[PDB]
């Protein structure tokens, strides 16, 4: 008795070019989604998703316990503090099914400002062995930078639909700074699958991941083929229908925040499904010191009475904030 989720498919493939006009119509596509159910489908985006999927695969099947916890993140390794966001976040067989890999921007280097600085939120990227996953971080890497160049076609999107120049967004997402996480994220078949890694929401309805509003500017998904995501909407949660072919773009509460609530960020949910499925999401951050003033295109001055918010003091109080309601994943 769940209704299906109004979830357009919109070809951003003029995002990549310079016709103007065309530009302004995938815009007006995306004004209309953020301002219905909040996501739409990304199609004719140019990643090789197949191919992400299938080195993905590889990778969460053959990685070792062993290799888990050389690369686990502080919550698993206390040996590991520097690792926050970074690394690996293992399951834990009867109570816990998820676990996931998460990696920053490559540039963030020994050598970089920021990481010279331990700036938060910023830490070098730490990797599996080569000669057990040939090509691993070499893909990876490269899929960092292929999915930083869709979201910053849909950057210019999302900045022409509300009213803006297409670089307003954009400016802000640079190679050498952007906080943009990438999570590769295995979701097991288990028989029998434990109790205690199910949630129940109000409603009866079975969770892996209860109702939240994003910490991005944009998420930029890309998941198998079996449903699984809830938006909320007025007429309570609703189906979002799986897309393997295209990444289901969604606002975050940054951009909730920056237009007042003219594109609010939806609040979603992950139903639990026994299925051994992947799911990718690439978190749209801009840089630590990125700074946009708030306003508001329902008003005719264009003001907002909100406070300019830095993109890092955003993003570290989030992070904690979403770990505290919906615990460590
Ligand atoms: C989006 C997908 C639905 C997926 O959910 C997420 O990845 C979950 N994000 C976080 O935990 C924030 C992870 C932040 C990451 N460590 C970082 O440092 O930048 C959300 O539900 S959003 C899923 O479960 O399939
Ligand atoms: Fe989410």
């Amino acid at each position: 008795s769940v209704s299906k989720a109004n979830v357009p498919k919109i070809d951003v493939s003029p995002l990549f070019g310079d016709d103007q006009a065309a530009k302004m119509r995938v815009a007006q596509q995306i004004d209309a989604a953020s301002r219905d159910t909040g996501f739409f489908y990304a199609v004719n985006h140019g990643i090789n998703v197949q191919r992400l999927s299938q080195k993905t695969k590889e990778f969460h099947m053959s990685i070792t316990p062993e290799e888990k916890w050389d690369l686990a993140i502080r919550a698993y390794n206390k040996e590991h503090q520097d690792q926050v966001r970074a690394g690996y976040y293992l399951s834990i067989p009867g109570k816990k099914a998820v676990e996931s890999f998460c990696y920053l921007n490559p540039n963030f280097t020994p050598d970089h400002p920021r990481i010279q600085a331990k700036t938060p939120t910023h830490e070098v990227n730490v990797w599996p062995d080569e000669t057990k996953h040939p090509g691993f971080q070499d893909f990876a890497e490269q899929y960092y930078w292929d999915v930083f160049g869709l979201s910053s076609a849909l950057l210019k999107g999302y900045a022409l639909a509300l009213g803006k120049e297409e670089n307003f967004f954009a400016r802000h997402f640079k190679p050498d700074d952007t906080l943009a996480s990438v999570v590769l994220i295995r979701y097991p078949y288990l028989d029998p699958y434990p109790e205690a890694a199910i949630k129940t929401a109000a409603d009866g309805t079975k969770l892996s991941f209860e109702w939240h509003e994003d910490v991005s500017l944009i998420t930029v998904l890309y998941q198998s083929n079996v449903q699984n995501l809830q938006v909320e909407t007025a007429a309570g949660y609703q189906d979002i229908e799986a897309d393997d072919t295209g990444y289901l773009i969604n606002c975050g509460s940054y951009m909730a925040h920056l237009t007042n609530n003219y594109y609010k960020a939806p609040i979603h949910r992950v139903k639990w499904v026994n299925a051994e499925r992947q799911s990718l999401p690439f978190f749209v951050n801009l840089g630590y010191d990125s700074v946009i003033d708030p306003f508001d295109p329902r008003e005719p001055n264009g003001k907002s009475d909100r406070e300019p918010l830095s993109y890092g003091d955003y993003l570290q109080n989030g992070l904690v904030s979403l770990i505290n309601k919906n615990g460590q994943t």
